[PDB]
């Protein structure tokens, strides 16, 4: 509307054009999803489109051989100012879109389907560019995903705080209207958790798992650096000796930028004295590993091998 209105009301925009996708999604689903899926491709710098037939008729496999042939260097790698902040902005996109989509849409058996077959197609090609931009889109989803998970705990607390004191406030007396809402909320509450857990499983399951040991080294860097953010934002699901193994594994890469994310991700979980005690069997396992890159060869890997040990010393 007005100029004052505009400015307060700091919407970018980046949030301006999934306003209005969302308000396109609520028209037709499938022109939106089709415009998300073309987003995808265009991201990887790939010159095809597909069309409403395509989508509709055809598989992801057929679309993605499809839009394969379609290939003439892609936006996540390209220098120059009029790329730089690209990488940033795709990334924001994402986070953007699924706040966004976080409390009704997402739950729609539908859009978070489509989008993740996608990628997880994607995450398949021997077309590095594809590879890359879908591998980086599907673990910015993931955390996008654990930051919905996050609000619904918090919400599943003050659910679970009001069921009691309604619960006790009864007792003896007949299951009133106000306790068979709370105990139809907590249900709810916890059949969305379900939903975020299972498309983290299909992403984690389909794309990290083959991804974090990719021949290309950025994907590699990729996967550690993620996986290391849902260690620490989400503990009891994330820090676990099954997920450490991977972070575990990669110490032993042979690229310094990836020796480099696996000791990042470390630091962060150490210097929270808290979740010390989780990694016990992880410290028992690797501590070899770990000490050794304290000379590692590469000056940068070794500093933080140095500043990782002095974390585990403290504590
Ligand atoms: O994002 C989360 C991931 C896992 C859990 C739940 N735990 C226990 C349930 C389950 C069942 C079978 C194998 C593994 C698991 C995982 C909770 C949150």
């Amino acid at each position: 509307g007005t100029l004052f209105e505009v400015v307060k009301l700091g919407k970018s925009a980046m949030q301006s054009v999934v306003d209005d996708w969302i308000e396109s999604y609520k028209q037709d689903r499938d022109i939106a999803l089709l415009d998300l899926i073309n987003f995808f491709i265009q991201c990887s710098g790939c010159r095809g489109t597909v069309r409403i037939e395509m989508f509709r008729n055809m598989q992801n496999a057929e679309i993605i051989r499809k839009m394969t042939e379609e290939f003439d260097d892609y936006p996540l790698t390209m220098p120059g100012p009029q790329w730089k902040k690209f990488r940033s902005n795709f990334c924001e996109f994402i986070g953007v879109l699924i706040r966004q989509c976080q409390y009704s849409i997402i739950y729609d058996e539908y859009m978070m389907d489509t989008v993740i077959s996608l990628l997880t197609g994607l995450s398949d090609s021997q077309v590095r560019a594809f590879r890359h931009t879908s591998t980086l889109a599907a673990m910015k989803l993931m955390t996008a995903l654990v930051n919905v998970a996050l609000n619904l705990s918090i919400h599943q607390d003050n659910t679970q705080r009001q069921y009691e004191a309604e619960r006790n406030k009864m007792i003896g007396k007949r299951a009133n209207e106000r306790l068979e809402l709370l105990l139809q909320k907590r249900k709810e509450l916890q059949e969305n958790q379900d939903e975020i857990e299972n498309m983290m499983n299909s992403i984690f399951k389909g794309i990290f798992v083959h991804r974090y040991r990719d021949a290309i080294a950025e994907i590699r860097a990729i996967c550690i650096e993620e996986i290391g953010v849902w260690m620490k934002m989400y503990s009891d699901a994330f820090l676990n000796d099954s997920y450490l193994k991977y972070v575990g594994w990669t110490l032993h890469d042979r690229q310094g930028e990836v020796r480099l994310k696996c000791l990042k991700a470390l630091q962060s979980l150490y210097t929270n004295r808290e979740l010390f005690p989780k990694l016990e069997l992880f410290t028992n396992r690797f501590k070899d590993r770990i000490v050794s890159m304290t000379l590692d060869k590469e000056y940068d890997v070794a500093v933080e091998a140095i500043r990782l040990v002095t974390l585990i010393l403290h504590g």
